[PDB]
């Protein structure tokens, strides 16, 4: 329970960091303005 | 306290799941691969 | 497309961060 809890948040986590670097590349391909 | 963080965290990460998919989508849209 | 995953991606960390400070406040309470 509790640790299961932990190593969840964690694994959410390097999801979630890794989306915010694949956001900003994703935008530099984009190549807005 | 325990399950409504518990819910949370799967909520969560189902969410990172569906976003995933959206970045590789958005990769084939922009031209990679 | 694109600001919509922007977005969405925002609004996930926020959600995992405010969730894993929640997580340690309950790890005090439980222990382990």
């Amino acid at each position: 329970r509790m640790k299961q809890l932990e190593d969840k948040v964690e694994e959410l986590l390097s999801k979630a960091y890794h989306l915010e670097n694949e956001v900003a590349r994703l935008k530099k391909l984009v190549g807005e303005r």
